[PDB]
């Protein structure tokens, strides 16, 4: 029953996803709000602890006690230059506890401090409860994914987050490996298969090259930009609309925190519409000083606004190919991962770089990693019996 059941968890930097393989198919499990992905946010309030959508929804009201980006801290030392650099951009406090970072917050009127693995365990607990509500029984066996460049310390702290959450961690697998499993790329029989995984998420960009020789996976190269993602595209739309508001009304809105956040959430929504329509409308009632902001934007203007950012995704693709010592024609498969790969211009740039090649994109790119993890968790739990 429960002991023969296993889930697949994509524990992402900005969003997490949970899947289950049963009756010959993967089911990506929707949360209580009906969303197939859940924000990796934990809010500490005067009365409760919020996880996911509810935590993301009150981030503007409570920025000092809303934790996110815990994956950027997990398995790292406080003195690490990555930690020191990132700390300057977060609204929550990061403290040093014997060269280990802890996030310090106000919770139910008291000062509390948590290890990154304790924060990630709260996200994992929510993913586990989303699966339990769907299945009708508690599921404890799980496959948890990590980026291919995570070292032993980061992998061990992710497994510890799984233990704190009440999960029996069957295996910690690489995100690009879970994505290649989702597309059944390890079941093509004999001969080495070269796979490129193009992963463009909310806050990070990763390119991975794998060789699959008789079911065995090998990471040949990893490249990317840890500070490039969907949120940089939203911010480009934000700057455009701030300049448009200034031209129409001769008023600068940039200093009004509420106006910028309402514009930001509307921009993110409009960006998603632009992936399936050639125009999107913004409808913001009383944006600033009682002025409604009812406008539109073409996909052509959006592509111009982000042009340099889209083009920059091809430098790590080239870097990964040189590190892997492979030419373009030596890559058998191209796999898309991350919500931002739905952007038509991104797909066109990648397809043209690979000389008009077909892309593996039929599985929802923000769900492909959880999908593969769910497949692996089913195989692993069957072998355990
Ligand atoms: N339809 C879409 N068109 C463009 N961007 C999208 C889309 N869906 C998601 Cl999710 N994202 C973005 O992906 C990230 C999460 O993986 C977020 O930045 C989200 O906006």
């Amino acid at each position: 029953m429960a002991k023969a059941a296993a889930i697949g968890i994509d524990l992402g930097t900005t969003y997490s996803c949970v899947g289950v393989f049963q009756h010959g198919k993967v089911e990506i499990i929707a949360n209580d709000q009906g969303n197939r992905t859940t924000p990796s946010y934990v809010a500490f309030t005067d009365t409760e602890r919020l996880i996911g959508d509810a935590a993301k929804n009150q981030v503007a009201l409570n920025p000092q006690n809303t934790v996110f980006d815990a994956k950027r801290l997990i398995g790292r030392k406080f003195g690490d230059p990555v930690v020191q650099s990132d700390m300057k951009h977060w609204p929550f406090q990061v403290i040093n506890d014997g060269d280990k970072p802890k996030v310090q917050v106000s919770y139910k009127g008291e000062t509390k401090a948590f290890y990154p693995e304790e924060i990630s365990s709260m996200v994992l607990t929510k993913m586990k409860e989303i699966a339990e509500a769907y299945l009708g029984y508690p599921v404890t066996n799980a496959v948890i994914t990590v980026p291919a460049y995570f070292n032993d310390s980061q992998r061990q702290a992710t497994k510890d987050a799984g233990v704190i959450a009440g999960l029996n961690v069957l295996r910690i697998i690489n995100e690009p490996t879970a994505a290649a499993i989702a597309y059944g790329l390890d079941r093509t029989g004999k001969g080495e298969r070269n796979v490129l995984i193009f992963d463009l998420g909310g806050g990070t960009f990763d390119v991975s090259i794998l060789t699959i020789d008789d079911g065995i996976f090998e990471v040949k190269a990893t490249a990317g930009d840890t500070h490039l993602g969907g949120e940089d595209f939203d911010n480009r739309l934000v700057n455009h609309f701030v300049e448009e508001f200034k031209r129409k009304h001769k008023k600068d809105i940039s200093q009004n925190k509420r106006a910028v956040r309402r514009l930001r959430t509307a921009c993110e929504r409009a960006k998603r519409t632009l992936s399936s329509s050639t125009q999107a409308s913004l409808e913001i009632d009383s944006l600033f000083e009682g002025i409604d902001f009812y406008t539109s934007i073409t996909r052509a203007r959006f592509e111009e606004l982000c042009s340099d950012l889209f083009r920059s995704t091809l430098e790590p693709v080239e870097k990964a190919l040189r590190d892997a010592k492979l030419d373009k024609a030596q890559i058998h498969d191209l796999v898309l991962v991350g919500g931002s790969t739905r952007i038509p211009k991104v797909q066109k740039l990648l397809q043209d770089f690979f000389n008009g090649r077909d892309l593996n994109k039929s599985i929802n790119p923000d769900e492909a990693v959880a999908y593969g993890a769910a497949v692996q968790a089913a195989i692993l739990i069957k072998s355990t019996r």
